[PDB]
């Protein structure tokens, strides 16, 4: 029947008529959202970038503070600056006896007793 | 045939030709998901990176502090540079720091 038919093929219609007008508040919202969780990861990003750095600065400061005291407790060798076991004269000490004889003719210069 | 049928086969293929531009939507939104996993894990790569770069150069400051610690005498009693010396790595920077340490550097001595 003819009737019958356009009476199903309107309703098709309609319906795609109404799926046209779908999901446009949605796309619309989702780019809005997307600058907003952007910008969210860029600050977060730049502030454990900050506290990464702040943290390693204070480690490794401290770190230096122990090393420099260690090394005050200790004499070192004037030639090879590893720890010396014996001494010439005043801030001059040496790991071995080699060492005293090469820094000889630099010490030569400043030597005392 | 059936003019009826014929049409609701057209509205069941038309749905799901909605039904699949849902799914490419859908997988377009979560690609940008992926794409920006993607970016924070590069960018905390590049973050290690300079990281690593600052510890380098940090770790050089704390060498050169050694090395240039080496070159001095430093107090017995308060780590400042000393100025003269006791006997075998025992120096002060001034008598009242000799004085002051005498009780406890008697026990290890020479003159
Ligand atoms: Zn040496
Ligand atoms: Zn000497
Ligand atoms: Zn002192
Ligand atoms: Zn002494």
């Amino acid at each position: 029947t003819t009737g019958s038919t356009i009476a199903e093929i309107r309703r098709l219609r309609i319906e795609i008529e109404k799926l046209q007008w779908l999901h446009q508040q949605e796309l619309s919202e989702m780019k809005h959202n997307l600058e907003l969780t952007m910008a969210e990861m860029r600050q977060s990003l730049e502030q454990e970038r900050d506290r990464l750095i702040a943290e390693v600065k204070k480690q490794l400061e401290l770190e230096k503070q122990q090393a420099v005291d260690e090394t005050k407790k200790k004499q070192w060798c004037a030639n090879c600056k590893k720890e010396a076991i014996f001494y010439c004269c005043w801030n001059t000490s040496y790991c071995d006896y080699p060492c005293q004889q090469a820094h000889w003719p630099e010490h030569m210069k400043s030597c005392t007793q």
